[PDB]
């Protein structure tokens, strides 16, 4: 019924070539060539990002969508792209990252970009059952794609449900992935959360066309329904007007070393 639900249905109707063409339509992504080469060679002191996540968080941070301050907690940290980005910011005093890191799930990567020493990575952790901890900045980048809109909705509502427990502890800043903001129940939950904690949902330009993911962030306040539909319209336009045109941008390079007393 929602424009996003229509988008999801049409996305699944594309043949293999149509899908490939759509995925490459008017997108922007960082060039990962150097980072991948450095990581494959075991280089840990060149400042490259462990994942594309570093550039995604940088985009939100550099324009005030989320302030990264004090005690940072990263739920579903994976390799740690958000943890390393946060650790390099002067306003951040410490970073605690949690992730599954088992049964195919990405494990934290150990590199020595600026502030690596103030990060505490913990794997074998299901954040849905992790007792909330007090922090100043709450980050969460969880949401597994599914060809089923119903499944994406269920997964998204579960993430928001868990995150609400953490926000209820009192946090100043947050950036939380919302996998399927186009689903009716998710929109309503977001409206309720906004009335309780403020913020709004924003589409990151680095996100792929094949996902409707948006992020619930603390740095702005706007009508959720409007912004989500704005994104649905953009994604539908790209599907109807394929181009396969990709734009590349420089990946993030962080300073290196420890942050000490
Ligand atoms: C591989 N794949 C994924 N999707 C759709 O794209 C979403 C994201 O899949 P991804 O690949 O980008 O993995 P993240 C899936 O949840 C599904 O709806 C596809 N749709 C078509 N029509 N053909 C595909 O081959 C296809
Ligand atoms: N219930 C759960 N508990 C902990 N981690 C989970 C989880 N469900 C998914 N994850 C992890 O959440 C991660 C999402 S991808 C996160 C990428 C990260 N922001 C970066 O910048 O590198 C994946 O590693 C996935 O394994």
């Amino acid at each position: 019924k929602t424009l996003g639900e229509v988008w999801k249905r049409e996305l699944n109707l594309l043949d293999k070539r149509q899908f490939e063409l759509y995925k490459r339509t008017d997108i922007v992504e960082v060039d990962r060539d150097t980072a991948r080469r450095h990581l494959a060679e075991g280089k840990v002191d060149t400042g490259v990002a462990v994942s594309r996540g570093t550039a995604k968080l940088r985009w939100f941070h550099e324009r005030g969508y989320v302030k990264l301050e004090g005690r940072v907690i990263d739920l579903g940290c994976g390799r740690g792209g958000w943890c390393y980005y946060a650790a390099a910011q002067k306003e951040v005093s410490g970073v605690k990252g949690f992730t599954l890191g088992r049964d195919g799930h990405e494990k934290p990567m150990n590199v020595q970009s600026l502030g690596w020493n103030i990060i505490t990575f913990k794997d074998k952790t299901d954040i849905h059952r992790l007792e909330p901890v007090k922090c100043d900045t709450l980050l969460c980048d969880i949401g597994e794609s599914s060809s089923s809109s119903v499944t994406e909705g269920e997964r998204t509502v579960r993430v928001l449900d868990t995150v609400e427990k953490w926000l209820a502890c009192g946090v100043d800043n947050f950036c939380v992935k919302v996998l399927a903001p186009y689903m009716p129940d998710v929109l309503e939950k977001l409206e309720l959360l906004q009335r309780r904690f403020g913020g709004t949902v924003i589409r990151n330009p680095l996100s792929r066309n094949s996902t409707h993911e948006m992020y619930y962030v603390s740095g702005a306040r706007s009508n959720v329904t409007f912004t989500v539909n704005q994104t649905s319209r953009l994604l539908m336009r790209r599907m109807r007007r394929p181009t396969g045109k990709v734009t590349l941008e420089a990946d993030v390079i962080l300073p290196i070393g420890t942050r000490s007393v």
